[PDB]
């Protein structure tokens, strides 16, 4: 298996248990796979999100919340680039999590920073509408 290697410590991994342990409920919010998930797993997170709690509700077309579209390594950093980009505006705070190195499997401790954020903005309950329509507004 792929080694968690640099960083990725277990209080990193503990804090991202606590922030997206009132988000959701269909990922288990493991050790494992906190350390370095996959695709599949930050998409049924990114997914589930706007169902149960309506954080970034809207910043995903029919197509995009299906991860047999999102099969393409472009469309998965496409995909993840999108929540990024709304989690910074909303929370206002920094990211160096790169859709490029999550989809890669590298910088995990940056990845479970995204969950941490994500986290932060489904326990203030934000509605995310100006920063969605700002991500949405940057499409081609």
């Amino acid at each position: 298996g792929s080694s968690g290697s640099s960083g990725m410590n277990a209080a990193v991994v503990r804090r991202t248990q606590e922030a997206l342990g009132k988000v959701i409920r269909r990922p288990p919010l493991t050790e494992k796979l906190l350390s370095k998930p996959p695709f599949r797993y930050l998409h049924d997170i990114i997914t589930e999100v706007i169902r149960m709690t309506g954080f970034m509700k809207g910043l995903y077309t029919d197509a995009e919340m299906k991860s047999d579209n999102v099969k393409d390594k472009d469309a998965k950093i496409s995909f993840l680039q999108k929540a990024i980009d709304v989690v910074v505006m909303v929370s206002g705070e920094p990211l160096l999590a790169k859709p490029a190195r999550i989809v890669a499997g590298h910088e995990p401790e940056r990845t479970n920073e995204l969950l941490q954020i994500i986290g932060k903005c489904c326990l203030n309950k934000l509605s995310s509408d100006d920063a969605v329509r700002r991500v949405l507004a940057g499409e081609k």
